[PDB]
């Protein structure tokens, strides 16, 4: 299990808490529904991201249907479960580089804002430069290095209903000294449509735990990617507006 370490005078400063979660880690797991799109049609929103300059922090955001099928549970006066799930996607095998459950959630609240949740996976190589967006269901991407381009898939499952975005990413060709590598498609993380149809994609054997909330494993991937020589976007800045 990874855990930060350090003096507590090197830490940002941390937002808030959303909702006050509790992390099952005992819970027993299902296999990861195939993201390939063949015999259950579906409508997908379609992105573009292009990085302009080498290391630029990028955020993978896009409005979704979310809110309508959770608040058709509200309508129905039922508790729901959940799963996010982030893919890097080729023609031959999808990467899950981000994986969460979530049980007991109130539909009456937002996305994410259940009782409980699965550990919260993370591809190793990812956690110091990756976290989920304010409302749990962006990503950002610290110092991407060129082999980050190509197509990233979202499936956001809500009850017995999935949602599918998609967004293309460019990445510029010169070197990021801050970057890892991912190697996204080594075929012990990078799985094939078989794979999951044959229900044998679990993640909790290929993904990490980093179990800090939102607002926690952000503020330290901004801070890192900062005192490593990084130029935040303006776009993960807080608003202060009048106030302190």
């Amino acid at each position: 299990r990874r855990v930060v370490r350090g003096n507590q005078n090197q830490r940002p400063e941390f937002p808030p808490p959303r909702y006050n979660f509790t992390i099952v880690t005992t819970y027993n797991e299902t296999s990861l529904p195939s993201p390939f799109i063949n015999d259950q049609v579906k409508i997908v929103d379609v992105r573009t991201v292009a990085a302009t300059r080498p290391c630029e922090m990028i955020a993978l955001i896009a409005k979704t249907n979310v809110d309508s099928i959770i608040k058709e549970l509200d309508a129905a006066h039922k508790t729901y479960s959940a799963r996010l799930t982030w893919f890097k996607i080729t023609p031959t095998c999808a990467t899950p580089i981000h994986d969460v459950v979530y049980m007991k959630c109130n539909p009456k609240l937002l996305f994410g804002m259940c009782d409980e949740r699965s550990n919260i996976l993370w591809l190793n190589s990812l956690i110091t430069t990756a976290a989920e967006t304010d409302d749990e269901l962006g990503l950002v991407l610290a110092s991407p290095a060129h082999s980050y381009s190509g197509l990233y898939r979202r499936v956001i499952q809500i009850d017995g209903r999935r949602i599918y975005t998609d967004f293309s990413v460019t990445i510029p060709s010169s070197h990021c000294p801050l970057s890892f590598e991912q190697n996204f498609g080594n075929p012990d993380r990078c799985k094939t449509p078989e794979q999951y149809s044959r229900g044998e994609v679990y993640t909790s054997r290929f993904l990490s735990e980093f179990n800090y909330r939102q607002g926690v494993h952000l503020a330290w991937v901004k801070h890192w990617f900062v005192q490593d020589g990084g130029n935040l976007p303006v776009q993960f800045y807080e608003a202060q507006a009048f106030a302190r």
